[PDB]
């Protein structure tokens, strides 16, 4: 039996999964490739497994598309991206491991451009198109994950590749006139000292005002204003960070509008190796993200699988322009049951809980609107409290604040032996203005009776005004919780493995352990139907 397998998240029928690869749309069909281990449930024998969808929620399997077959990828087929050439033709740039264990860059073309499921791919004999050597002096063990490519004003292709010199992470830029002969730019698009290896770089334009995505190559009209995003996966910290900034076409350099570190993450919990693509069908940019297991490696081997992708999110620039907003693709809403469980104008007094009934609690979508009564009852933040994760760590739900904790017990046992808390605290900011600080925590210290699991607590700040009602959403899916505070302004994914709170035996609460009572304006819980995934 498989109590931890998800009913509506992407995962292979079995075995190991990590980074999402080459996502794209071709002929109105969504593709996902992914790092897969056909043999075991740990990392190894890494191939590009392949699935397709018409809605990003339901996925049909297909045989691996890119696996070791030539000198340029004999030892493995690591991450990479698909670019759509201006004639509609899709191509994949990916890292291969050559016979000398060097990380080289390889191209793949589809074999039959009339196959709408793009089943089979052909690799040029001219690969590697891009390799470390003695001239360029690139570290051969640190030259991976090409991005989607963007065509410049000079009709010349750009692509970046994640790397590092010493402790210096950088994005090595390559330019091409024809997409077959790539020459290394003398200059990195960007670099940061003391960061370490830059994995899974991503680089895409985003609109200054609007929710709609931007074609990756689009130019910044004097009448339509664009900003650029650079996303990196830091091998050392194991997190994804982005920075908003201007792309100087002349220099070919990314300049983050400081400050901009102190850098934002897409997701403040378990989330890594993320990658975007342009959904040309609906003009949105979609973000894919890998959430690995928090269980022991011992358990992965026993259950026979490891790793899932989050629900893919629509991503756009917030009005302030200081951060990105994410929100689960609207298609996942189709999985909702018809009978919505609703609760209005309820009062959660100090130390109270309110069970949501009549919803499959291990497989649900839930949205709360909290409202605080009197902001002047908020504790002033301690001057030293600047790391949101450490704040949530020290003050568990048992520690009372003026305002908070209030939020949700999810994947909870009847008598709360096991529960995962996704909650808020409100503070008054340490400055002359009447600014407030909203804290969002994902607490999984008491999420499972088995101690073996990674019970690390996650935290994020939310840029919303608590004069307004506080918004919280949670997608609950057996062993994964995806929490969104402030309508997508703060995202936290976590992985919990309850011993008691399983399937029919799991419950859903809204709670409040603050000193002050808070109002639940509105709460909606939908049971979530299963998806058709390989
Ligand atoms: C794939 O999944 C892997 C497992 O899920 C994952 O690796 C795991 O990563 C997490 C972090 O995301 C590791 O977290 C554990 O947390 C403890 C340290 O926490 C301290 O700092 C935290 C903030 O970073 C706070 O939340 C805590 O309060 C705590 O704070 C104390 O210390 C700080 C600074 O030192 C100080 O400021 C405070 O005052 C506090 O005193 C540790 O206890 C854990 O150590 C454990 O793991 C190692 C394994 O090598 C072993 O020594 C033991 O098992 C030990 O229990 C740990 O750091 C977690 O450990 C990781 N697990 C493993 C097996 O590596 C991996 O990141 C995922 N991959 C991707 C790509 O997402
Ligand atoms: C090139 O990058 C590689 C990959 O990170 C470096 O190898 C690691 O760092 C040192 C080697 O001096 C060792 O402590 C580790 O064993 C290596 N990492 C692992 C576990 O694979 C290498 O140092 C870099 N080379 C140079 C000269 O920059
Ligand atoms: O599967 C390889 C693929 O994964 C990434 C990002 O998830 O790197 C992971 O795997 C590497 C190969 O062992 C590790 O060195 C690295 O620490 C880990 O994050 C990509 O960089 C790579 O293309
Ligand atoms: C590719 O095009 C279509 C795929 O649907 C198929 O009818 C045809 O046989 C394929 N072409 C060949 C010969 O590979
Ligand atoms: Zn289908
Ligand atoms: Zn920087
Ligand atoms: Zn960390
Ligand atoms: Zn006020």
């Amino acid at each position: 039996n498989q109590p931890y397998r998800t009913g509506f998240h992407f995962q292979p029928p079995k075995n190991w999964m990590n980074a999402p690869n080459g996502p794209m749309i071709y002929k109105g069909i969504y593709h996902l490739f992914y790092q897969w281990n056909p043999k075991g449930a740990v990392w190894g024998n890494i191939v590009w497994a392949h699935s397709t969808s018409t809605d990003l929620i339901n996925w049909d399997p297909h045989p691996p598309a890119i696996f070791p077959s030539a000198p340029f990828d004999i030892n493995g087929c690591w991450s990479g991206s698909a670019t759509i050439l201006p004639n509609g033709k899709p191509v994949i740039l990916y890292t291969g491991i050559d016979p000398k264990n060097q990380q080289v860059q390889n191209i793949a073309e589809p074999k039959n451009l009339s196959d709408p499921y793009l089943r089979e791919w052909k690799k040029s004999p001219l690969n590697p198109l891009m390799a470390p050597d003695a001239v360029n002096g690139i570290n051969a063990s640190s030259f991976r994950d090409p991005t989607t490519a963007w065509l410049g004003q000079d009709k010349k292709w750009r692509v970046i590749i994640g790397s590092k010199i010493h402790r210096r992470g950088l994005a090595i830029t390559y330019t091409s006139k024809d997409f077959l002969k790539w020459e290394k730019s003398p200059e990195p698009l960007h670099y940061d000292d003391g960061s370490g290896m830059w994995e899974c770089p991503d680089f895409f334009p985003v609109t200054r005002f609007g929710s709609n995505g931007v074609e990756t190559s689009s130019f910044g009209e004097p009448n339509e204003i664009l900003k650029h995003v650079l996303k990196i996966s830091l091998d050392d910290t194991k997190h994804d960070y982005y920075t908003i900034g201007t792309y100087d076409r002349v220099k070919d350099k990314f300049v983050p509008d400081n400050g901009f570190g102190t850098a934002p993450r897409y997701d403040y919990g378990k989330y890594y190796a993320s990658k975007t693509f342009f959904d040309s069908a609906k003009n949105r940019r979609i973000l894919w993200g890998w959430t690995n297991e928090s269980s022991s490696v011992e358990d992965d081997v026993e259950k026979g699988w490891s790793g899932i992708q989050t629900i893919p999110r629509k991503i756009w620039l917030d009005r302030s322009g200081k951060q990105l907003i994410q929100w689960p693709v609207r298609e996942v809403e189709r999985l909702r049951t018809k009978q919505v469980k609703n609760l209005r104008n309820k009062v959660l007094k100090s130390g109270s809980r309110l069970e949501v009934y009549g919803v499959t609690a291990a497989q649900a979508d839930v949205e709360v609107l909290f409202k605080v009564r009197d902001l002047e009852k908020a504790d002033v933040i301690e001057p030293s409290w600047t790391d949101p994760q450490l704040i949530c760590s020290k003050m568990n739900v048992s520690v009372k604040s003026g305002l908070g904790p209030f939020g949700l017990m999810v994947l909870a046992s009847k008598n709360l032996e096991e529960y995962t808390s996704v909650y808020f605290r409100i503070f008054k900011a340490r400055q002359n203005s009447n600014k407030y600080v909203v804290l969002m925590c994902s607490d999984q210290s008491r999420s499972s009776l088995k101690e073996d699991n990674d019970k690390t607590t996650y935290g994020a700040f939310v840029d919303i005004n608590p004069h307004q009602p506080l918004s919280l959403r949670a997608l609950i899916d057996h062993s994964v919780v995806e929490s969104f505070g402030g309508k997508g302004r703060a995202c936290i994914t976590s992985r919990v493995y309850p011993k008691l709170a399983i399937g029919k035996s799991s419950h859903l609460f809204a709670f409040n352990y603050g000193y002050q009572s808070v109002d639940v304006l509105n709460l909606n819980a939908w049971s979530m139907n299963s998806a058709q995934i390989s």
